[PDB]
């Protein structure tokens, strides 16, 4: 069940970003753990309703690799979302804050400057993986699997998790495909692309480009190509390109989640699986 927290105990430092539903901040919380503390709060603008449900539903999914929700604030307004503060942002930002087209150098204390390691590269998509793991296994599909919707904390911990703003922050990743629902194209499978069919193949898939976001320190799918090129590529069987950071038992991991068929897709397990192993023992 869902717990609540006093307005109170919430003070809001500054706003963090935007979207047309909501507001997210950076703010301190008393009294929530044994103590004065860094959350993120997000902010709302029928509604109350599906406000409810989401509460409930993210109460349900506890995990080391989603997350962490503290609970929720109805007294009064606005309706108040609060969760754990991931100080590096999603990961989409933090792989290009250490990518090579880096204009300035990244810091904090937690991490080193520059290109990450090839250990850590995997240990990245690792903990991504370990997350879809739990998700696949509550048969919970995401929908939107995508760096931008990680969040890295504390000594490059990552989560998966995001603030339900992303087609405002990062709408040149979403298509109106017919001209109807905006979708992420680039992270879709052919099947949910031409029929809309979401599934754990279609997560998969999408966990797929995220692993090739990883290894390209978040440069978009497909970048060179529109939207309606990239519509092609994907639908013709097009796959991205092997990155250069990207060792080929890697790359290898990328197309077991690009099998057109789907049911021809290697398990998340399987895939979480081969990626500790890596991580634990990185090639050359």
């Amino acid at each position: 069940c869902v717990h609540h927290i006093k307005r109170r105990d919430i003070v809001l430092k500054w706003e963090l970003g935007e979207g047309a539903f909501g507001k997210v901040f950076l703010a301190e919380c008393h009294n929530l753990l044994p103590d004065k503390m860094l959350v993120a709060v997000k902010a709302l603008k029928s509604a109350r309703q599906d406000f409810q449900r989401e509460a409930e539903l993210l109460t349900m999914l506890q995990h080391q690799h989603i997350v962490r929700f503290f609970g929720v604030c109805t007294e009064g307004r606005p309706l108040l979302m609060v969760f754990e503060y991931m100080r590096h942002g999603d990961l989409n930002r933090f792989l290009r804050s250490h990518g090579p087209d880096a204009k300035l150098l990244a810091g904090g204390e937690d991490v080193a400057p520059g290109p990450l390691g090839l250990g850590q590269l995997l240990a990245v998509a690792s903990q991504v993986a370990a997350g879809m793991v739990y998700l696949a296994g509550l048969h919970f599909v995401h929908r939107d699997l995508a760096t931008r919707n990680c969040l890295v904390g504390q000594g490059l911990v990552v989560k998966i998790g995001d603030f339900g703003m992303s087609r405002d922050i990062y709408s040149t990743d979403y298509y109106r495909v017919g001209g109807r629902t905006m979708l992420p194209i680039r992270w879709m499978p052919p099947e949910s692309i031409l029929y809309r069919k979401f599934t754990t193949e279609s997560d998969v898939w999408s966990f797929g480009v995220v692993l090739w976001e990883i290894f390209t320190y978040g440069k978009q799918p497909w970048y060179q190509l529109s939207n309606t090129e990239a519509i092609d590529c994907i639908t013709q069987g097009r796959e991205l390109e092997r990155p250069r950071a990207c060792p080929p038992e890697v790359y290898a991991i990328m197309r077991g989640c690009w099998q057109r068929e789907p049911q021809q897709r290697h398990s998340i397990k399987d895939v979480h699986a081969r990626l500790q192993a890596l991580a634990q023992a990185p090639p050359v």
